[PDB]
């Protein structure tokens, strides 16, 4: 699996996940500086106040 791993609206970058990892994620939250969108491999656990979206297809997390 290959997932996007760039932050927000910055230029696209991708990452090849560990073998057997089938998910990608999109996490979004706000902080004192602005709105952040983090992307990566896997499907992390839900943390309060953070929006999370997981998908299981190639570069599915834009």
């Amino acid at each position: 699996r290959i997932c996007f791993n760039h932050q927000s609206s910055q230029p696209q970058t991708t990452k090849t996940c560990s073998p057997g990892e089938s998910s990608c994620y999109n996490k979004q939250w706000s902080d004192f500086r602005g709105t952040i969108i983090e992307r990566g491999c896997g499907c992390p656990t839900v943390k309060p106040g953070i929006k999370l979206s997981c998908c299981e297809s190639e570069v599915c997390n834009n």
